[PDB]
């Protein structure tokens, strides 16, 4: 009987992962897991919410992801009457467990929600996280914002550290635009993109053609990693997977 919007494709396919699928009325654009989700209309983009798309889908409840802006929106919606629950946004391999005891909370779902907890901690826990002697760099780019590299305090940065890999970028927080001599003395072993970074620069190729990028042990053997951008940067149930992936290639190497 109730009618749900949600934010965030970590909060969307939590949804869905607690059995409230028939009940989901809309998402954003960063929501396409499951498949089922992909159907559903979509409301905008997390970081550029109106109310007025929300609203259209009468919803009972919103289930919103703290990532979402602007924040006046959320403040306008519950205003409306509508249950906002917020789910936490922190970026770390700890968070995903508070994101599903919110879900779980808001959906009266409790025990559900503490099974999933239980098999992602086990995922989680089965991932060599051991440190390697290996740098990885993650680009961030647009379809034609500078291309910029991730410090520390950065979903990339909990996932590579979480994987036992060391960030080449040391020293700054959130994102820098590349520079020939910073990339240059970060020397990355392996480079890590989005398949959306991937579209902005138009192809793969590109990727080598980036401030000092062909001039670092990655360039000179083109060593790459692209992933889906929730499932990298998202901090979902699919964490794990991602870590084991990214911890693979870095071993491979
Ligand atoms: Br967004
Ligand atoms: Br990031
Ligand atoms: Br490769």
């Amino acid at each position: 009987a109730e009618r749900i919007v949600t934010i965030g494709g970590d909060v969307t396919e939590i949804a869905y992962a607690l059995g409230a699928g028939d009940e989901i009325v809309a998402r954003d654009s960063t929501s396409q897991q499951p498949q089922a989700a992909q159907k559903l209309p979509d409301v905008g983009y997390m970081r550029t919410l109106n109310a007025e798309g929300i609203l259209a889908m009468k919803p009972t409840m919103l289930l919103v992801s703290e990532l979402a802006q602007p924040s006046l929106v959320l403040t306008q919606i519950a205003s409306s009457g509508v249950n906002v629950v917020t789910v936490p946004g922190q970026t770390t391999p700890e968070s995903v467990a508070m994101k599903i005891n919110a879900v779980a909370t808001a959906l009266h779902q409790t025990e559900k929600g503490q099974k999933l907890i239980e098999d992602y901690q086990q995922r989680l826990a089965a991932v060599n996280k051991t440190p390697l002697p290996v740098k990885v760099l993650f680009v961030m780019s647009h379809g034609g914002l500078t291309p910029m590299a991730a410090g520390q305090n950065t979903a990339a940065d909990a996932m590579i550290r979480a994987a036992g890999g060391s960030n080449a970028m040391q020293g700054f927080s959130r994102y820098r635009p590349l520079s020939q001599e910073g990339v240059i003395a970060s020397a990355p072993d392996l480079l890590l993109i989005t398949t959306d970074g991937v579209k902005a620069l138009g192809s793969s190729e590109n990727i080598w053609k980036l401030p000092g990028m062909a001039l670092t042990p990655a360039g000179k053997h083109k060593r790459l990693l692209v992933v889906d951008d929730m499932a990298l940067l998202g901090f979902g149930l699919e964490t794990p997977q991602v870590l084991a992936q990214l911890r693979e290639k870095m071993e491979q190497m």
